[PDB]
């Protein structure tokens, strides 16, 4: 099964999934200096007052809290897109060390890691409708840089011990992802792809430019999470990060001057 190991890494991924090599792959470096600013482009918005966050589970290559999708409640309009995208569910990516685990880079600076919040185009009515399309998805990637604690982080690190190995799930209730944002919603897109297999090219990218900063003790408890299933050897969950793909014939645009 894919991973991120040295036998089943990202460097393998194309064997099933072929489309790890197709034009319009994900992550990429964000080169500062030639993303043009687009006026053209709108503020983003994010409206997460009414989301409801329902469980979180350890899938064996992250963790993602999951929302309840069915009904517009958390939703993310405007900034390049056109129509309502539906909040699913978030997660990260992670390093062993502080100096690597995003996958989005700027400017060739890996963050230590980076949080996706994953959103369908509800005109394609479900989820799995909205990944056969090449608007189907929207996700907000957010950096993390480690410093000071993130308040709104800690409920998430501290029901991480409940999860520790793949396929384990605890309840998620009541989680205001509002508590993850930065400061400024200044941002990059570029049409891409999801960062995982299948690699399905459905993605437009909003990668916001400020990091939230996380406290080292934080991100520690991320890297005690495992890979592995219950009675299985333990493999520690880091460095779950596919590394930069060539940009091909894309632009990367930036709300802001
Ligand atoms: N890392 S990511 O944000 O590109 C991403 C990552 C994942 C993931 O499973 O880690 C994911 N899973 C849902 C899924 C299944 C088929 C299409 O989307 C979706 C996305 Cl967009
Ligand atoms: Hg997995
Ligand atoms: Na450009
Ligand atoms: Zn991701």
């Amino acid at each position: 099964h894919w991973g991120y190991g040295k036998h089943n890494g990202p460097e393998h991924w194309h064997k099933d999934f072929p489309i790890a090599k197709g034009e319009r792959q994900s992550p990429v470096d964000i080169d500062t200096h030639t993303a043009k600013y687009d006026p053209s482009l709108k503020p983003l918005s994010v409206s997460y007052d009414q989301a409801t966050s329902l469980r979180i589970l350890n899938n064996g290559h992250a963790f993602n809290v999951e929302f309840d999708d069915s009904q517009d409640k958390a939703v993310l309009k405007g900034g390049p897109l056109d129509g309502t995208y539906r909040l699913i569910q978030f997660h990260f990516h992670w390093g062993s060390l502080d100096g690597q685990g995003s996958e989005h880079t700027v400017d060739k600076k890996k963050y230590a890691a980076e949080l996706h919040l994953v959103h369908w185009n509800t005109k394609y009515g479900d989820f799995g409708k909205a990944v056969q399309q090449p608007d189907g998805l929207a996700v907000l990637g957010i950096f993390l840089k480690v410093g000071s604690a993130k308040p709104g982080l800690q409920k998430v690190v501290d029901v991480l011990d409940s999860i520790k190995t793949k396929g384990k799930s605890a309840d998620f209730t009541n989680f205001d992802p509002r508590g993850l944002l930065p400061e400024s919603l200044d941002y990059w897109t570029y049409p891409g792809s999801l960062t995982t297999p299948p690699l399905l090219e459905c993605v437009t990218w909003i990668v916001l430019k400020e990091p939230i900063s996380v406290s080292s003790e934080q991100v520690l408890k991320f890297r005690k999470l495992n890979f592995n299933g219950e009675g299985e050897p333990e493999e520690l969950m880091v460095d779950n990060w596919r590394p930069a793909q060539p940009l091909k014939n894309r632009q990367i645009k930036a709300s802001f001057k």
